[PDB]
């Protein structure tokens, strides 16, 4: 291996922000095995994807433009500007016509075809055999009454993105020798809780005698279970469990070549924290120093795995056991029944997480039954994809590789705006494989690989969980070196300019975090400070330039350093502009982004994105509630970014300009904040609509109930929440709002009840996708919160939902809960202020 080889392992390393060489914390090598493995799958995708399309990532759709968006297109043209270069023309298109197409109505129509239309100021690029209606940017400008601006240039160079060259019928037993910890901090006793489980299931379990908890306890003894060896599952897991529930620790029972665990094990646990999918892992705590840890051996020797036409009432008593919701719990006969009648389940794609649910997985005949079900799986192969359907089936309630699989299968047919849409959720579903090498991510790995775009984003979601999840980091670490083993130079750059950026700026907010204090900051010293530490790395080693980390089209360059400063709120967080590196850039607006340390931004880019996807519901039924979900990104540990809503302020600030309330100060804002009476009426329209999905969106996930200065709004009537990182009201319809509407006191007028049909379309629009939400929902409940109640927890969105009611009940039920808000007035904001003292 050459040293050039060490010095690339090593650049690694820093991108990723683990060293996947280190094997301090292993006990096998599944992760040398998988890091071997995902070789073969990374070289086929980049041996197979074409140089130029890949350097020019074209980011469209198939989905037919939406009812709202036609509106804007009556003349069957569209006026694209190209600028190259100080000179321009406005060029009228239809609909339909390609890129290359109006190349050809350009060239001719003036008067050498080696250029390409590229959006001005951003790395955008207008290509391929797509009508330009299909363009994502195309629609983005028209949503928002935009000019479609165009620069003729030159194809990027596929060179840039160059790769470097790679090169036994007996029963199941346990012994448990002890456990030790080097520091105990009344006196409780201790036992061992040994499972068995599959799909978060416990097939078995055993338990050892009471010990008095010393820094040593041992007992040395056999934990012999029912189950044969010959019956376990792959993807089976031993949790061991110390009660006093105080710690865990997993240990797959089948090896990743298909090998039955044998041997001595000393395996560090993790503590619980005063039902998660952190719960699952197979890693051991790395922390050796501190933690926990319990001795086992196991000695198992083996080598393993080597016309009945439904009556008409029983199928009644099936077909409502399928219909149920997700989280509807099946009961012994409910499963009996969907085994029995196995083939005729197999015909409702729907019924596939219901029935797979109904698999004794710890009995291998029934596991082989179950393979031969799946053999004749036309009817799935043939469904139309279900993305809340393909979910349930990567979730923690299935360990099965072939059933994960099929999940996996249908994901093969989205299309890359889709693959967008779910990335977050996918990755998040990694942590529920039982193994490090998995379909789902070897389909992540692929599709980053073959799109800049998403592969920009599956850098940032897996170095995000990398940085602070000590559970997962080892196997994410291993799934981000294979895709930036395969992503190319020019990509690699690009990451190695954001990290350098990220990392400089803690080390200024770290610096600067030492002087200060809370609430309130002041300190004209610190900013008069910061500016001196940002003018240092200005020159350099700040890069010219680096692309946006959640809007990776934009690339901010050098830093204005006179409109930077400190932020005032509990956490002191950088408010950053930077001048835009792209000259043929259509204006001299700045880039803000707000860089901060101290919180984990993984809940707040999780929500964000479950808003981004009730977006895309809202579209696939012709409607647009206008909400903002700005961009944010967790880049590290305890740190990332967050886009600045240019022309926005809270809520609160308006109402400011304490504690009392006045209903028209936010109309007054409005009307004074617009440059003419025309603006002023499409700001009270557009209000109306955001502030409608703000409702809907914000109830459904039961974060509602937010205090004013959560809130923000642009000048332009755009409502939105922020800083969702975690009497009553289900969510914020303030008197302000409403007379903003025409309305008040139990009034009514026309863009009021147009806000009431708007919501109640919104509402029944996402109830008609209610298990994709609930299977959404809960995923994010077990891989992005603390150790959430299933029971409770996850099943609030199911009553927010309304699941079980026809529509003329949900249609009541929303409009009830807007009485609610009015009844309750001012009453809920103006009480938070008093819990502070
Ligand atoms: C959590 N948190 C957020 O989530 C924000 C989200 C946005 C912010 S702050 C913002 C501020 C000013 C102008 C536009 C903006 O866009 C959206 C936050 C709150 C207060 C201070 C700093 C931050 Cl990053």
């Amino acid at each position: 291996m050459s040293e050039e080889s060490q010095a690339f392992q090593r650049q690694l390393t820093a991108l990723i922000g683990y060293d996947v060489t280190d094997v301090s914390n292993v006990h096998d090598d599944e992760l040398e095995f998988t890091r071997r493995g995902l070789v073969t799958p990374r070289m086929a995708e980049v041996a197979s994807r074409d140089p130029k399309l890949y350097a020019m990532h074209p980011w469209v759709t198939s989905k037919p433009l939406p009812e709202y968006l036609w509106k804007k297109i009556a003349n069957n043209c569209i006026f694209i500007v190209i600028h190259r270069s100080t000179t321009s023309q406005t060029i009228k298109v239809s609909p339909d016509d390609t890129p290359g197409a109006i190349l050809q109505s350009f060239f001719t129509k003036m008067a050498e075809q080696d250029f390409v239309l590229r959006v001005c100021g951003r790395d955008e690029y207008l290509v391929g055999e797509t009508p330009i209606k299909n363009f994502q940017w195309v629609r983005h400008c028209l949503k928002n009454g935009e000019e479609i601006h165009v620069v003729l240039d030159t194809p990027p160079d596929p060179a840039l993105d160059e790769v470097r060259k790679e090169e036994c019928d007996r029963k199941f037993r346990v012994k448990i020798r002890g456990i030790d910890i080097p520091v105990l901090p009344t006196d409780l006793t201790v036992f061992v809780e040994a499972n068995i489980q599959h799909g978060q299931q416990v097939l078995c379990q055993r338990r050892t005698s009471p010990k008095p908890f010393t820094e040593e306890v041992l007992w040395n003894v056999w934990l012999e279970f029912s189950i044969k060896i010959k019956d376990l599952p792959k993807g089976a897991l031993l949790n061991l469990q110390i009660y006093c529930l105080l710690y865990y620790v997993n240990l797959l029972l089948i090896d990743h070549r298909f090998l039955l665990r044998r041997g001595e094990y000393v395996l560090h646990m993790w503590q619980i924290s005063g039902f998660n999918a952190d719960k699952l892992t197979s890693a051991t705590n790395p922390d050796k120093e501190n933690s926990m840890s319990i001795s086992i051996l196991l000695d198992n020797y083996c080598h393993p795995i080597a016309r009945a036409e439904m009556p008409n009432q029983l199928r009644k008593q099936l077909e409502a056991i399928i219909a149920t919701d997700p989280l509807n719990p099946l009961t012994a006969e409910d499963k009996e029944l969907l085994w029995h009648f196995r083939y005729e389940s197999l015909k409702h794609p729907k019924a596939y997480p219901k029935l797979f649910s109904s698999v004794k997985w710890g009995q291998q005949e029934i596991v082989a039954k179950t393979y031969q079900l799946l053999a004749r799986r036309e009817v799935w192969d043939q469904s139309a994809l279900d993305v809340g359907l393909t979910m349930q089936l990567l979730d923690c309630n299935f360990s099965d590789e072939n059933v994960r699989a099929i999940a996996v299968q249908k994901l093969e047919s989205l299309e890359d705006d889709d693959v967008l849409h779910y990335l977050l959720q996918l990755v998040q579903a990694v942590k529920f494989e039982p193994y490090h090498d998995s379909a789902l991510a070897r389909f992540l790995l692929k599709r980053g690989l073959r799109n800049k775009r998403i592969g920009h984003f599956l850098f940032w979601f897996l170095r995000s969980e990398i940085a602070q999840s000590r559970h997962y980091q080892q196997r994410f670490a291993v799934i981000l070196e294979a895709y930036l083993r395969g992503c190319g130079t020019a990509m690699l750059h690009d990451f190695t300019q954001q990290v350098q950026v990220i990392e400089m700026l803690q080390k200024v907010t770290l610096d600067i975090k030492s002087l200060s204090a809370e609430k309130y900051d002041v300190s004209s010293q610190v900013i008069s400070q910061l500016k001196q530490k940002l003018e240092n790395l200005q020159n350099s080693q700040l890069p010219e330039s680096f692309r946006v980390p959640y809007d990776p089209g934009l690339k901010a360059g050098a830093l204005a350093i006179e409109k930077c400063k400190v932020m005032a709120s509990k956490k002191k967080p950088l408010w950053l502009e930077f001048k835009c590196a792209d000259p043929t850039a259509l204006s001299n607006e700045t880039i803000g982004i707000i860089f901060k340390h101290g919180d984990d931004l993984r809940q707040d880019m999780l929500i964000l994105q479950i808003l981004r996807i009730m977006e895309s519901i809202w579209e696939t039924e012709s409607l647009d509630l206008c909400l903002l979900p700005y961009g944010c990104i967790s880049t590290g540990d305890k740190i990332g970014m967050i886009e600045i809503v240019k022309d926005a302020t809270t809520i609160a600030k308006i109402q400011q300009s304490t504690g009392a309330f006045k209903d028209e100060v936010l109309n007054h804002w409005l009307k004074e904040k617009s440059p003419t009476e025309e603006k002023f009426q499409a700001a009270v329209e557009r209000f109306v609509y955001s502030c409608a999905g703000y409702c809907v969106a914000t109830f459904v996930l039961g974060i509602g109930d937010r205090h004013n200065d959560n809130i923000m709004i642009t000048e332009t009537g755009n409502l939105f929440h922020i800083d969702f990182g975690h009497e009553r009201v289900p969510f914020v319809l303030t008197p302000d709002f409403l007379f903003v509407m025409g309305t008040s006191g139990k009034k009514t007028s026309p863009h009021f009840q147009k806000f009431q049909d708007i919501c109640v379309k919104a509402y029944l629009a996402l109830r008609h996708h209610t298990n994709l939400l609930i299977i959404l929902f809960s995923m994010m409940l077990m891989t992005g919160m603390p150790q959430l109640t299933s029971k409770e927890d996850i099943e609030y969105i199911r009553d927010a939902l309304t699941v079980g009611k026809n529509e003329e009940d949900a249609k009541k039920y929303f409009l009830d809960q807007i009485e609610v808000c009015r009844d309750k007035g001012w009453t809920v904001q103006f009480n938070w202020f008093l819990h502070l003292v």
